[PDB]
């Protein structure tokens, strides 16, 4: 029970802040309402602090064994157990289509509900994910391949995303893994990929459909000339399921990590063991990087939603820790060799601390739930009044926030949360410190921050003609323009609103400028990153204004005990946020107007 | 090689270009010993530490100390004992020691720079190494019959610690009631449970361990003032031919288990409990607890931020080598060719914002401490800075929380661009990078927490000093202001200078007006870290700016090849510097001027 939930918060968003009960009973949704709702988000949030939350420190204590003749790993048991009950509740089938056994819902409960996994064991998630990668390839597959997509689901396959290379990592086009087609049709692979996450995973599924980028034999370069392959681990019978022949695809090394270490993660052979790795071209069309990206998209929106989850909880732990130690005097007798001991929440730096570790934690929530709300379209037109279009625009622009800026933001504050327990945040006694080494992967796989930066930018804003984020730009101006009690926030959020869009015009100067010099691009690579953390800052500071405004119309109302309680926390947070957060941006934004070339002029001998 | 990468170039330019400690080095008490002689020595120890001394680095993480409970002692690895051999060997116990106890004269400044090497290699090594220098403090605190004993300890290399902690009382070291009962024959009885003992126990590296424990002597009154200092060995010992005795009643029960820091034995001391009495020796015969231990506590809090600092600068160079190796993406000016021609990943602007991040706060940091050093010797300070023994003990003091608050925090902070730049590699245990950020966590608490090390800045090493060893670094700070290719960072450190005397000035009217209105204190606390920090930042600024002008001067001289590089890496350090990092106290400074107490005023509930 190292796992603290807050179903509480969840709610508040979905209902009070967002309204995605109003397509909840209708359409799509119409066998599940809000009270269902609210029940399954406490039934796997008592689920996750319990059996998922109990093999947390065993995973990590006791990690994957690989035996390199039997190409397995070995699983401990109590992780094992715990991925079972995962199973037997189904909730690997939440917001997995109909037709494969799943409960339709909006993708923002969908989220909601897999964050508590993630916070209580999120290595459980990355192994429970195959049916959502047999939706995926569902969608992209031919009608014979979307039976086997059926099959996989129904019997609970797990599956893998393979592109890296140990030379190709950010730069996926650079893979060498290659594809020789067969008379019949199908595909000998033929190559090793790197840092496969659950490659292997014991005895949990009967079968791993493995997602393999591969250049077919004289395709072009770059990612345009790669292709995707269904992989499987066995051959299979294509009709009943029924697990077949061993394929040539086989672990050949597991890692050794910082954090994370109950996911098995590998070097994956292909074709190299003398027996062929046979693949099947998904859609057998020639689409690979296009195909990948909806996988890549939603191993990006859990990567973001597992670093926010892991943060909530550690500032949860920080809080109930600061609750019951006592050490030191009030600040106000701090001369009185005699004065009362006092809790350290009394202390103004662990308050300081507290409120940090709160508005960014309650911040991101509301980020990627608000992310989740542009995921479906009929949730995006009834909540926020778009269509289609403008919604996957506004999801796409939202992902790298959620990942690049939840990523770095959860491992920066759970450095506060650690500090909140002093020298017993050192010991493996307390769970936070495997909350800072679990989660420090999170701003490398799925794309480095610099990646999500550089995709933010060009693809994003640029290539999207801006027309996203002027959407989003404008709902934030409509609230600081929009009591009383709010004025001096929305005065901060207009300056930090204006201190974006001063950043967003010079990286569009400097590459305006890179048409007369080359090396003027550049500057949007310094500043790409900075200016990534800067929307994250502003939607946390705007996203937690709009939470005091309903905290206020509910207090006002008449609101008492422990709802009281958790508007006054909302008031105070986006108070708090913009009082010592968003003014940062202004800083910011004038360091980015004077970017310059000299760092990138400088002589690599010089460092 | 080693994980461990040295940069012996870098010391002895800020201890001779640029602070000049040569001009004491060769005459008087440092007449044994010049300038050709200090720069051997640094080579000599760089070279040990990048040998024996880091070859154990993993071992002792991965194969760390197990405590015994059939013989309550710690057992520690073969391969760590062995590098601890290699340090003992060399005679790096007594690099500054005094002389009458075997020690080689040198100034402070000069003996840091030597440490920095075995913090950067294998910190702990540095640790159970320091027990000569806790018998030099023992003896100039001790009576004329106790600088005998200590004069036995340290020539027989006696192991020591500092044990002031308990469950109860960690940063309020006065709440601790670990007892003194004194017996007919002058000693004391010691009586209590103490927690987190650093080297407690040591295995068979010494023949005896000093412990220097504080208690309260029974009857005494409350707080840090009734605490005493006591000398509790290991074994009892012939008090003047030092023959190892009978066993002291003074054990360890437990070793805890740690996110880093491993092989540091960390441990549970009871004194008194296994029916034997732990006999004590009044420290000087006198009861002056807290101020003889804080002799202690100043040398930890140094070595803990040089540690950090050592630890950042070996990290930087881990990742600057791997960035130079790894080849990844195109060229930024060809980013939409796919055949363009890929390149290592320095040439990629965010590699060398964060190549250039790491390297400015890393040199930076090496010059703080370093500086902080030259007036740690009142020689040195009169000699290179022009100020008497009382006015530099002054300044010293109000450097500390610096170099342990700010290099603690900004070391941890910047790894994290070095376990960045090596991309998901960086997660590996293959590299060190992720050992370093374990390692270095527990540098923000043990010494004294980030918070206690700020309230010490501002209430004692400011106010109460009444901003004289405050208003002399800031004079320092705005001579060198005032003296052109320094311009834009002059004028940005008159910014930053600015900024920083508003923060002093808002600070100390919240605690003024505490005088009419109590809480007002609370504003003190919620701004004394960022406050700290940012004199952290500043200073950081100045030195690097002034290297710069070193800099400029050598190359206007005629400096070529690796001198040059060198030279004009500190210029752009400088000015990267200055053109990123300082501009962002002014906001800083801005929300130090509205903090305000609603975050004291709400219920705790309320979080
Ligand atoms: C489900 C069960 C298994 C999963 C469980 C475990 C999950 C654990 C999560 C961690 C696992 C991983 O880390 S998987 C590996 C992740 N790898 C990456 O994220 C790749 C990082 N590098 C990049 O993204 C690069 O910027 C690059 C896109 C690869 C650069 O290549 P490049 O050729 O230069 O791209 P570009 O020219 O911009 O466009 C090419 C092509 O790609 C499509 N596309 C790009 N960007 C997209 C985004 N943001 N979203 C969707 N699609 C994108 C796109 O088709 C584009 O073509 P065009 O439309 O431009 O013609
Ligand atoms: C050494 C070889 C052994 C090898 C292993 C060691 C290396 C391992 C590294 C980690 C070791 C540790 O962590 S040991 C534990 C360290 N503990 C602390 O640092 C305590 C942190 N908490 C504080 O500092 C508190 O603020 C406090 C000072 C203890 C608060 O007590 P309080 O009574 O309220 O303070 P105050 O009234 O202001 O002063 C009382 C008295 O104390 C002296 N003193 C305080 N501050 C001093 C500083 N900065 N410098 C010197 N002396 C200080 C002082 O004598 C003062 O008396 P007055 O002068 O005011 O009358
Ligand atoms: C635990 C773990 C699990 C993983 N699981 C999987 C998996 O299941 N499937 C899979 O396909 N992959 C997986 N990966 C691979 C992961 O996605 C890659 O590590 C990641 O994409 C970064 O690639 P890389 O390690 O080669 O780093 P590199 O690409 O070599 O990056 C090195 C450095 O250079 C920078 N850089 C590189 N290119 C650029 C550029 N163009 N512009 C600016 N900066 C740049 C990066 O930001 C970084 O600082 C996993 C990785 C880890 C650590
Ligand atoms: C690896 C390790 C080795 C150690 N080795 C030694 C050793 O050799 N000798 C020894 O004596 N001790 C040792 N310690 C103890 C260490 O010095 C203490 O843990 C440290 O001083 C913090 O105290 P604490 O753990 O009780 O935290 P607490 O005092 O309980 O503090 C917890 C939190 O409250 C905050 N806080 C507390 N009081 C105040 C206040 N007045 N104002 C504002 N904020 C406040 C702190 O900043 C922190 O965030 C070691 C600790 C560790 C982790």
């Amino acid at each position: 029970s190292h796992y603290k939930s807050n179903v509480r918060d969840q709610v508040f968003n979905l209902f009070e802040v967002f309204g995605v009960d109003k397509v909840l009973g209708a359409d799509k949704f119409s066998d599940l309402d809000a009270d269902t709702a609210r029940e399954m988000l406490t039934e796997i949030a008592r689920l996750a602090e319990g059996p998922i939350a109990e093999s947390f420190v065993e995973g990590d204590r006791n990690p994957p064994v690989f035996d390199p003749e039997t190409h397995t790993v070995t699983l401990p048991e109590g992780f094992k157990k715990s991925m079972r009950a995962l199973f037997d509740g189904g909730w690997d089938k939440v917001g997995l289509a109909e037709h494969l056994g799943g409960i339709p819902m909006p993708r923002a409960l969908q989220w909601a509900l897999i964050e508590h996994i993630l916070g209580a064991n999120p290595a459980a998630y990355m192994y429970a994910m195959g049916p959502g990668m047999s939706e995926i390839f569902y969608n992209n597959g031919t009608d014979e391949q979307k039976k086997w997509a059926t099959i996989a689901a129904e019997r609970g396959w797990g599956a893998t995303m393979v592109l890296t290379e140990p030379d190709a990592g950010s730069d996926v086009g650079a893979g060498r893994t290659k594809a020789v087609q067969q008379p019949d049709g199908t595909w000998h692979i033929e190559g090793v990929k790197r840092f496969i996450t659950s490659a292997d995973s014991d005895d949990l599924f009967e079968n791993i459909m493995h997602l393999v980028l591969a250049r077919p034999e004289g395709a072009g370069p770059g990612t345009k000339g790669l292709s995707l392959f269904f992989v499987p681990k066995f051959h299979f019978d294509h009709e009943t399921g029924e697990i077949g022949e061993r394929n040539g695809v086989f672990v050949t090394n597991v890692e050794h990590k910082m954090g994370l270490k109950v996911s098995a993660t590998c070097e994956l052979s292909l074709g190299q063991h003398g027996i062929p790795a046979v693949g099947w071209l998904v859609g057998e069309v020639h689409n690979g990087i296009a195909q990948m990206f909806d996988v890549i998209e939603q191993a990006r929106m859990m990567v973001g939603t597992k670093a926010i989850a892991t943060l909530s909880t550690g500032y949860l732990n920080a809080l109930e820790y600061a609750k019951e130690r006592v050490q030191g005097a009030d600040m106000t007798q701090m001369t009185d060799k005699t004065a009362p001991r006092v809790t350290i929440t009394h202390h103004p730096d662990v308050r300081r601390s507290l409120m940090t570790q709160k508005a960014y934690a309650e911040g991101l929530r509301a980020i990627y739930l608000y992310t989740a709300t542009f995921q479906d379209a009929e949730v995006a037109q009834a909540v926020h009044g778009v269509d289609g279009d403008l919604a996957a625009r506004v999801n796409d622009l939202l992902l790298p926030i959620v990942k690049g800026f939840g990523s770095e933001t959860a491992y920066a504050k759970l450095t506060e949360s650690l500090q909140t327990l002093g020298g017993s945040g050192f010991l493996q006694d307390y769970p936070i410190e495997q909350y800072i080494r679990d989660s420090k992967i999170d701003s490398l796989y799925a794309g480095t921050t610099a990646i999500q930066a550089q995709d933010f930018f060009f693809r994003k804003i640029i290539r999207d003609k801006g027309q996203a984020l002027a959407y989003v730009a404008g709902e934030i101006e409509q609230f600081i323009k929009n009591n009383g009690r709010l004025k001096t926030e929305r005065e901060l959020l207009a300056t930090a609103l204006a201190d974006v869009q001063g950043m967003a015009a010079s990286l569009t100067g400097y590459l305006m400028a890179a048409q007369e010099d080359a090396a003027s691009i550049y500057k949007v690579g310094l500043g790409s990153v900075r200016f990534l953390m800067a929307v994250g800052d502003l939607l946390s500071g705007w996203l937690l204004a709009r939470q005091a405004a309903v905290a206020i119309e509910k207090l006002d109302a008449g609101a008492t005990g422990a709802d009281k309680s958790f508007y006054e926390g909302k008031i105070a947070a986006a108070s708090f946020f913009a009082k010592n957060m968003l003014p940062l941006l202004t800083s910011t934004r004038q360091i980015i107007e004077n970017l310059d070339n000299d760092v990138m002029e400088l002589d690599e001998a010089a460092f």
